[PDB]
């Protein structure tokens, strides 16, 4: 929700990267210039706010500078008009801190796009041709618009691999539909 007396709420709208309270980062939106840390909170009038990463053993003030997948922590100093931070009510620093999972499916994202690539190969019965291409539809969908944990990610990497093995080659397709 909203700790007492503080100027920032944590955006949940946006699904993305906002879920139970914590908050989620795929690399591969980092690389592609589509997140914005400030977008998750909202600042009453009044307020800046500086986020600032935690990782390992440092700290990480520009998303674009996080390189690993892991567990870290996302927080937000809040400042008042006199760039010095906020005292809340309860006479604590306003600040604001996200449980942080960072995780990266661009690996995964290729490997669809290969799978993808193969099945369009009028080689394979349009049986199987579909029925992988949406296996794969299903699983792009869905790590487009739901956040997800890295162990989560290696495991379609490889229900992605198996779904490839589902694929038919017409010849062979032929070979079967012969009765002697």
């Amino acid at each position: 929700s909203t700790i007492p007396g503080s100027a920032a709420t944590l955006n949940t709208s946006i699904t993305k990267n906002i879920q139970n309270g914590n908050a989620y980062i795929d690399l591969y939106d980092v690389k592609l210039g589509k997140i914005d840390p400030l977008q998750l909170i909202v600042l009453e009038q009044g307020f800046t706010a500086k986020y600032v990463f935690r990782q390992g053993t440092k700290y990480y003030g520009d998303v674009s500078q996080l390189q690993s997948t892991g567990r870290a922590s996302l927080t937000y100093n809040i400042f008042g008009e006199d760039g010095l931070p906020h005292v809340k009510t309860d006479g604590q620093i306003d600040i604001v801190s996200v449980a942080l999972t960072i995780y990266d499916s661009t690996t995964l994202r290729d490997k669809i796009e290969e799978v993808r690539t193969n099945a369009n190969d009028p080689k394979w019965t349009e049986e199987s041709a579909t029925e992988v291409l949406t296996g794969l539809d299903t699983i792009k969908t869905d790590i487009d618009n739901n956040p997800k944990t890295q162990t989560d990610i290696d495991s379609k990497i490889v229900e992605v691999n198996e779904l490839e093995k589902l694929l038919v080659l017409k010849l062979a397709a032929a070979l079967e539909h012969h009765h002697h």
